[PDB]
Order: structure tokens, then sequence, then C-alpha cells
């Protein structure tokens, strides 16, 4: 497993909102079979994505699927630890909800570090995921720590936080549960 840079991270994962990033996504991703309830984790199916050439980080999580060989006669839940809630404009959230009506073999929960308010449909986005089944929050520390513990070359450096990080998480977590009440 590749593991990302810090730099890149803490770049990337920030939630203040004076920090500007809307150039680019980062999707931190997790697989596991729920049997019997209990969980296999799968940590062969462990990775991160980012945009690239004008395609959505979410997109290409979508297009990487039929690689995972999963079962559709066995129940997968998917984690994103997403830098930014997925759009409408371009696309994300129709995909992502067209792809769960068709494998209702998956489970999908999105965390998000910040919103992409910059999409006019942002609300639509994100209640359109939670309309399809889709378990939509925001990152708090505990989910950022994990994140650089799991998915960051760290060198078993540990996870400092930014300048802000509950609060703004906390903010978030208002506006989206406003949002998907
Ligand atoms: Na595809
Ligand atoms: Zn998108």
């Amino acid at each position: 497993r590749y593991l990302m840079d810090p730099d890149t991270f803490t770049s990337n994962f920030n939630n203040d909102p004076l920090v500007l990033r809307r150039r680019q996504t980062y999707l931190c991703y997790e697989v596991e079979r729920l049997d019997n309830g209990t969980s296999v984790k799968m940590d062969q199916h462990m990775g991160f994505l980012c945009n690239e050439s004008g395609r959505h980080a979410e997109l290409r999580f979508l297009d990487l699927v039929p690689s995972l060989q999963l079962d559709p006669a066995q129940i997968y839940r998917v984690t994103w630890f997403i830098s930014w809630s997925p759009c409408f404009s371009w696309g994300c959230a129709g995909e992502v909800r067209a792809f769960l009506q068709e494998n209702t073999h998956v489970r999908l929960r999105i965390k998000a570090a910040r919103i992409y308010d910059y999409d006019p449909l942002y609300k639509e986005a994100l209640q359109m995921l939670r309309d399809a089944g889709a378990q939509v929050s925001i990152m708090t520390y505990d989910e950022f720590e994990y994140c650089w513990d799991t998915f960051v070359y760290r060198q078993g450096c540990p996870f400092q936080p930014w300048d802000g990080l509950e609060e703004h998480s906390q903010a978030l977590s208002g506006r989206l549960r406003a949002i998907l009440q």
C-alpha cells in the first residue's frame, strides 16, 4: 500500500474555511464485509483517490468497484473519508445514487471534512445521498486521526490538529444535520 504524504493529507483534510482547496478532492476508502453481525475487514481493498483530469474522485471510486470483485450474494460496507462532500452539478451525487440502486449489496458511509458549497445544488447532493441510503456525516477529530494513522506516511508521528479543528467540525456538523433533517 502506497501511503499519502503528510503534507498532502494536511493540505486537503483541513476543515478551516479560510484554507482554500476547492481545486481538488482526496477520498480515502475502506471496505468491510458484513457477516452474521461481525465485519470482515478487507485491508487489500483500502486506498485513496484524488480527482484526475476532470474526473472527480467519487466517479473514480465507482470506476474501480468491479476490480474489488465484490460478491453480490454478500453485503459490504464501504466507508469514504472525503475531503469535500460530493457535488451534484458535475454528476457525483447522481452517479452514487444510481450505483447504490443497482448494487443493493453495497452500503455507503461518507464522512466529509468540509461541505462543497461551491456547488449551488450542494444541499440536493447531500439529500440525494441520504435518500439513496448513504450515511453522511462530518469528520471529527476521531476520523481525522484515524485517517492520519491509516492512510498517511506518518513514520509514527502522532496526528497534530490544526487550530480550530473541533470548532469547525461541530459547526459543519450542525449545518449538515440541518440540511439532512
Ligand atoms: Na466507469
Ligand atoms: Zn463531483
